[PDB]
């Protein structure tokens, strides 16, 4: 599923993402936009370390989910990576929450640092009613 902007903003809000661990909804929207263009089916194989990034937040299989094919990987969200490819983003959100509970917080995603950190992200939630 490819979400439309405000649809996703409200979906994330209903799931408890607004201000989760101090992260605003606009920050989450900026992350999803640059990671997958709001596409729950997005996937990216990293030939270098044999890991794969899954879903709307492009969560990596080396540390966060299990796909059974990443060498020496762990599964911190304790989810099959398949759960990160569903149209319903509840599981993906639970995992994204797990990621940010760690030291780096939202900075875990290099994309957020590259295109969301110290940026004006107002536009992501404007007019969405969140």
């Amino acid at each position: 599923k490819v979400f439309e902007r405000c649809e996703l903003a409200r979906t994330l809000k209903r799931l408890g993402m607004d201000g989760y661990r101090g992260i605003s909804l606009a920050n989450w929207m900026c992350l999803a936009k640059w990671e997958s263009a709001y596409n729950t089916r997005a996937t990216n194989y990293n030939a270098g370390d044999r890991s794969t990034d899954y879903g709307i937040f492009q969560i990596n299989s080396r540390y966060w989910c299990n796909d059974g094919k990443t060498p020496g990987a762990v599964n911190a969200c304790h989810l099959s990576c398949s759960a990160l490819l569903q149209d319903n983003i509840a599981d993906a959100v639970a995992c994204a929450k797990r990621v940010v509970r760690d030291p780096q917080g939202i900075r875990a995603w290099v994309a957020w640092r590259n295109r969301c950190q110290n940026r004006d992200v107002r536009q992501y939630v404007q007019g969405c009613g969140v």
